[PDB]
């Protein structure tokens, strides 16, 4: 691989040259040949493939203290060699955790919000045993992280994989999700992405409310048993009903969206140690809601409501109501989310910001891995600084990784 | 090996083998992707090319293998040794022109490919002759507003001595004026080439929608500058079906987008000039041409026009002009009956055209970062659409900007 990389800036004409790309340590998915640049998804290790792994970070952690080298250095290495020796892993020091959740988002290359990665809240729950402690764990997560609506990220981690039979796994997508019910007549109430995960709630016994916006409860796996259900407390689920500062019929649709986002199905691995249970939360960029939530076919769907209260032509598609009603959807989530003091970023101020970020990046570290699919936000992309922007992606160690759906690997006891 | 791609709102999958047929390097590696990049002969390299490219010809119209096909091969191969290169049939002309835009992995418009009217202006030795095979073009293609796809290909390159080129970007783009007081009058993206045209003696009208000249290279001589006669140049008084106040901005854009500035290569020969034409997608006028920041930039004038708070950016102000701006194009262009595409229909002709593709080739190379509108992305089809991205050929290419190679 050559050793400088340069990255333009087709509006601005600012050229960067990235060399942190040679630190690359996992596949992307190309070849010379193809680009899967759009694909979304492009037992446990040896102790000889541990140990490798082990020294790259605990290198990569004593160099970042500025200690590389040092007598400290040297005996980590060697505590870290005979615990993988005798017992075939090893664990982290709380340092060398928080340094590394703190560093798998830095390296997150699909996440716009990185310039706020060094203030990361690391709650540290390796010594939690049992699926009520996880949930006591992650109820303490979720008050801290709302703040009252003044929203902190935050990370929680579970102990990480031994043989891969003992697992701690959240089943849930994200720790606080809207239910949906497929009807018998082939509709659905409530949230269309998540009627999958809502009929495994139901088996494992849940009693549903069966309304637009029922908070699924949580199912949490603890040490490889057979995951429990628990309610969270609802005065623990902030929420934000959905107006808009013009339309005062758009109160009368009935929306309401949560104010945490907190991803809890990936998987955090940190030198050769894989947390398999590791909730993270920020907060939203409105698109995330208004765009997504609400307007994909797939989920919510009420395009053609509001676009109907606002009296639009829907027979041509020249005349762009979807995109008119689009537009209002999101200022009526930035709208309602500002007006209850709850942390929100709109698409321009978040895209302008990972444009100041990756800047200081290329400055201070070298480069900035970024995909711009993911990173260019699903509206309005060519107005924001990053459609313009060229970049790298490559993947770095720590990393947030996806991991298959527990459901279809789980032995039930 | 196989490679599937998914639709992750229809949750249909397409199986790809085509991308197994391409030789062109993307530009990324299994450790860095650079699918974000813009940019990322000899008789001895010259044959394989040939005969790869006669090869497909002659396996597409069901004939591999035949006495045509033998009796070519040889044919290219003593032309080869005894000249350094060879020419195309016509045939094969028209068959390597098609596929190299269908083969445009950045283009959401190849639905229609296999419909390209291909102009053979190979014969052609001087610029006034490209004026006047450029001039039929742009006739042609406009028809009265129901456009028409078409290409005209000027002679091959040589010895990189004698290349033709058009030196516009477009055959038609308005002029941009570098003004004292820091901005700029007309169109912001055109500056430098309308500087070129200046210095090279352009008598500048000095106004906001200036068509520029035409700067034509034939056979590595200096650039001539024409002037297309002005009945030839179809526009649009960009105006809004609602507001009223619209018209007055006074703006208006050409109906024709015709690049003239690529390179098309086709079995190992490089076709240097070689304009051609479509008809214009709205976005890439009321989305690009007018609000990128290097651009006409009147966003902030319609937002105020429209009365809308303009000092935070979460009331999505930009974003509520940038629709009524879009809005206006498509109802201009289809008010005075010019052929234009919105980004919707665009995008579900263009799922349509991949699943075609898929079947009837066993894949089809896109490149989601360019197939993606520049607004609404989520809400067209090819937002959710796994794309694969691989280099066949013919093909068409970025080339060097004349000015910066060019011995005068
Ligand atoms: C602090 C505010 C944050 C904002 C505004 C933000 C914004 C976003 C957005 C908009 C996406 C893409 C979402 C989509 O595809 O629709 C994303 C992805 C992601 N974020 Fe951030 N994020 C934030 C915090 C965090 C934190 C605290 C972490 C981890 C500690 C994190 C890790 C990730 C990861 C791993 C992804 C990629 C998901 C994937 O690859 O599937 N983010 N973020
Ligand atoms: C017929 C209607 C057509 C439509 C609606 C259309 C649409 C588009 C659009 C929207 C783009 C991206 C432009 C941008 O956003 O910067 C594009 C790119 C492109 N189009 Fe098409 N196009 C059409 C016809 C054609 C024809 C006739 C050809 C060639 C014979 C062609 C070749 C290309 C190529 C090569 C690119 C990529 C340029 C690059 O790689 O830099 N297109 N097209
Ligand atoms: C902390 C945080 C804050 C925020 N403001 N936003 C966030 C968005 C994601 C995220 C977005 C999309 C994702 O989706 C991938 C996917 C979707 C559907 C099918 N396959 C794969 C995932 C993966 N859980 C996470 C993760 C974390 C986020
Ligand atoms: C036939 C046709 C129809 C249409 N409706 N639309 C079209 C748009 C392009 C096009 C768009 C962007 C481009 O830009 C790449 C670029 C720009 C500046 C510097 N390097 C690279 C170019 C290449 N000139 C062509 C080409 C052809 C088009
Ligand atoms: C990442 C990306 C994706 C995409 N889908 N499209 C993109 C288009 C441009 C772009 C490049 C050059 C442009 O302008 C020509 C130019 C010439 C010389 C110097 N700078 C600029 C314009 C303005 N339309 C856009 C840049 C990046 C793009
Ligand atoms: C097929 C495509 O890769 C897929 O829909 C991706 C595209 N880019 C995205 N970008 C973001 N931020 N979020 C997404 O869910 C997606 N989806
Ligand atoms: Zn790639």
């Amino acid at each position: 691989c050559p050793r400088f990389l340069k990255v333009k800036n087709w509006e601005t004409e600012v050229v960067l040259t990235d060399t942190l790309h040679l630190k690359s340590t996992l596949e992307t998915g190309c070849t010379e040949y193809i680009c899967m640049g759009s694909i979304m998804h492009p037992d446990v290790a040896t102790k000889d493939q541990l140990f490798p792994l082990a020294k790259e970070f605990i290198d990569q952690y004593y160099s970042s203290i500025k200690r590389f080298g040092s007598k400290a250095h040297m005996e980590r290495l060697e505590e870290v060699n005979k615990e993988i020796d005798t017992t075939s892993t090893y664990q982290l020091k709380d340092t060398e955790l928080i340094y590394g959740a703190k560093h798998a988002w830095r390296n997150a290359s699909r996440c716009v919000g990185r310039i706020q990665w060094s203030k990361l809240q690391v709650f540290d729950a390796r010594d939690c045993t049992t699926a009520h402690g996880m949930f006591n764990y992650i109820c303490n997560h979720v008050k801290y992280a709302t703040n009252k609506g003044n929203l902190r990220s935050a990370i929680t981690i579970f102990p990480q994989r031994t043989d891969g039979k003992h697992d701690f796994r959240v089943w849930n997508s994200q720790l606080i999700r809207y239910a949906g019910y497929k009807q018998p007549d082939g509709s659905t109430l409530g949230d269309p992405a998540n009627v999958q995960f809502t009929e495994i709630c139901i088996q494992q016994g849940w009693k549903p409310p069966r309304g637009r916006f029922d908070v699924l409860p949580l199912l949490l796996q603890a040490n490889g048993n057979d995951p429990e259900l628990f309610q969270i407390p609802p005065e623990l689920v902030l929420e934000v009903p959905i107006r808009h500062p013009k339309f005062e019929w758009f109160k009368d649709l009935g929306l309401k969206w949560y104010g945490l986002p907190a991803v809890s199905n990936m998987l955090l691995e940190i030198g050769g140690l894989e947390f398999s249970a590791c909730p993270f939360s920020g907060w939203y960029m409105g698109t995330e809601i208004g765009v997504r939530d609400y307007c994909d076919n797939s989920r919510y769907n009420i395009l053609e409501e509001v676009a109907k209260k606002m009296n639009l032509d829907m027979r041509k598609t020249s005349s762009l109501w979807k995109d008119q009603a689009l537009v209002e959807i999101n200022i009526a989530v930035l709208y309602s989310f500002q007006s209850d003091k709850v942390t929100i970023v709109d698409h321009h101020s978040a895209t302008e910001s990972f444009i100041k970020h990756m800047e200081n990046e290329y400055r201070c570290r070298g480069g900035c891995p970024a995909d711009w699919v993911w990173i260019v936000p699903p509206m309005s992309g060519s107005i924001t600084p990053v459609f313009h922007q060229e970049m790298l992606n490559y993947r770095l160690t720590p990393s947030f990784e996806y991991q298959p759906d527990p459901w279809n690997t789980h032995v039930w006891k």
